């Protein structure tokens, strides 16, 4: 039980005790800080611990795929926490409402949340602390080692983050005790009839009404989870290092939906990886994806207001893209031809049709996608939010802080360095479609998503 995971937002006078979590990020029943430290604290007050669950209005912000893939997971979830004596309640509304009801109609004495940096995030904590008197919690459930703790401050470069890091883990890289059952609202399948009802005028089409999602590639759920990493460890991870680069080859953990909804602990795929016999080099490659790129979005996001934004582009980069601001774009393409995918490049549709159908693009052409969005805009700051919209509408694994990251990435540079001058996108580093013909079958990547 480390204390560092823990911080205290808001200080007050314990109520009748039942703990509350806050479920926000982490969709786990095991592996789970927070729940354990929501059950951590149970004990001492001698009351029972409660989970909590809020379906914002926000969801019509995103698609059915990502819809669906939270809602069966809480369908499976629900059933967990009932084999451990514990009682989820699911709450339609704004947060800042349903939460400060909540507490005062059950009389709850502690409220305990998961940690996550994103803004969304910060607005509802805010208007729950101003409604509540009970004590406030957050734990970091997310990261091996707790963002605040990881560093105090916005690193600039992954060689600045990977000592820290690694220093750090063998204090906070431990196993998970086992979850202590308790000692002794109305439906979750109607909640989401009715959402994808509202859902289904915005559902991603082809030609001939046919949708375009395919949503037999990731099975939502825990147990699912575990399934994907056995299966990425056993027959995937000894030539993950070599074949990590090519979208060919589905070589990749896919793990990444079932990350962002929390509903498996990284902490979790870096102990049994670390355990597994591998290729030294694969095994590296992986932990500093899952470790240093992963948990750096989080102080990426944690340390800058404006994450999603110009603003936080390293001082070189932004200069070198103001300084090619006027440059004439080769091509201009507005949000509808990007989303539909009708630009020149057959690469970069190919993968668009990839995130369309799968909900999934692969991790090296989504470098190339993100890109290409920067070449073909009428500025940097309209490529953000058309690479953001995008990205949050149909990837399973959108909406997180490794989105922000990767895409300030990709387009501002962020945890980069300068690269050749080039015409409109500058020092900023540059991906082109020979260099891609040179590292992977192209033709083959463009033939299965036509
Ligand atoms: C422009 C762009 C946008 C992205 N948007 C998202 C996003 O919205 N959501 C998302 O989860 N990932 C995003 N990624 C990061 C990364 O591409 C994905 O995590 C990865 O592709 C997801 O598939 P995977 O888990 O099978 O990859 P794996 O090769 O299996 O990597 C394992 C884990 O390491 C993490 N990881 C891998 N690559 C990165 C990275 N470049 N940055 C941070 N963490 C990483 C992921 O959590 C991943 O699950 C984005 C990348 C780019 C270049």
């Amino acid at each position: 039980m480390n204390p560092k995971r823990i911080r205290a937002l808001k200080s007050g006078k314990q109520g009748d005790g039942p703990v509350v979590y806050w479920m926000s990020r982490d969709q786990r029943a095991e592996d789970n800080w927070a729940l354990l430290f929501s059950r951590a604290i149970a004990k001492e007050a001698n009351v029972p611990v409660v989970v909590v669950f809020c379906l914002t209005d926000e969801f019509l912000e995103a698609g059915i795929r990502q819809y669906e893939f939270m809602l069966k997971g809480l369908q499976e979830l629900e059933v967990s926490l009932s084999r451990k004596k514990i009682p989820s309640f699911f709450l339609r509304g704004d947060p800042g409402e349903k939460i400060s009801r909540f507490v005062k109609d059950y009389n709850a004495g502690t409220l305990v949340t998961d940690f996550s940096p994103l803004r969304i995030k910060n607005q509802w904590i805010e208007k729950v602390i101003s409604g509540i008197s009970i004590p406030f919690f957050e734990v970091d459930a997310h990261n091996v080692v707790p963002c605040w703790e990881a560093s105090q401050k916005h690193e600039y470069a992954a060689h600045t983050f990977r000592p820290k890091l690694y220093a750090l883990l063998p204090e906070f890289l431990e196993e998970f005790p086992e979850l202590e059952p308790n000692s002794v609202v109305e439906t979750l399948s109607d909640v989401l009839e009715t959402g994808v009802k509202a859902l289904l005028p915005e559902r991603a089409l082809l030609k001939n009404k046919d949708p375009l999602f395919e949503p037999w590639h990731f099975e939502p759920g825990e147990k699912a989870a575990k399934k994907v990493m056995e299966s990425f460890i056993a027959d995937r991870l000894d030539s993950y290092g070599a074949l990590r680069n090519d979208p060919t080859k589905n070589m990749l953990s896919n793990l990444s939906p079932y990350l962002h909804f929390g509903q498996i602990s990284s902490q979790r795929v870096v102990l049994e990886v670390e355990k597994a016999e591998s290729n030294p080099g694969s095994k590296k490659a992986f932990l500093d994806e899952i470790l240093i790129w992963k948990e750096i979005s989080d102080n990426f996001c944690y340390y800058n207001p404006g994450y999603d934004g110009f603003e936080s582009f390293p001082s070189w980069a932004k200069e070198s893209l103001n300084a090619h601001r006027n440059d004439v774009r080769s091509h201009i393409y507005t949000l509808e031809e990007f989303e539909a995918g009708k630009t020149h490049d057959p690469l970069w549709n190919a993968s668009q049709m990839e995130l369309l159908s799968t909900g999934k693009m692969h991790g090296y052409t989504r470098m190339y996608w993100a890109k290409k969005i920067l070449e073909w805009s009428e500025s940097p700051e309209k490529a953000l939010e058309i690479a953001i919209c995008l990205n949050d509408r149909y990837e399973l694994d959108g909406r997180d802080p490794n989105g922000y990251a990767g895409i300030a990435w990709s387009i501002g540079g962020v945890h980069d360095r300068a690269w050749g001058e080039r015409e409109v996108t500058g020092k900023i580093r540059y991906m082109s479609y020979e260099g891609c013909k040179r590292k992977f079958d192209v033709k083959l990547y463009i033939e299965k998503y036509s």
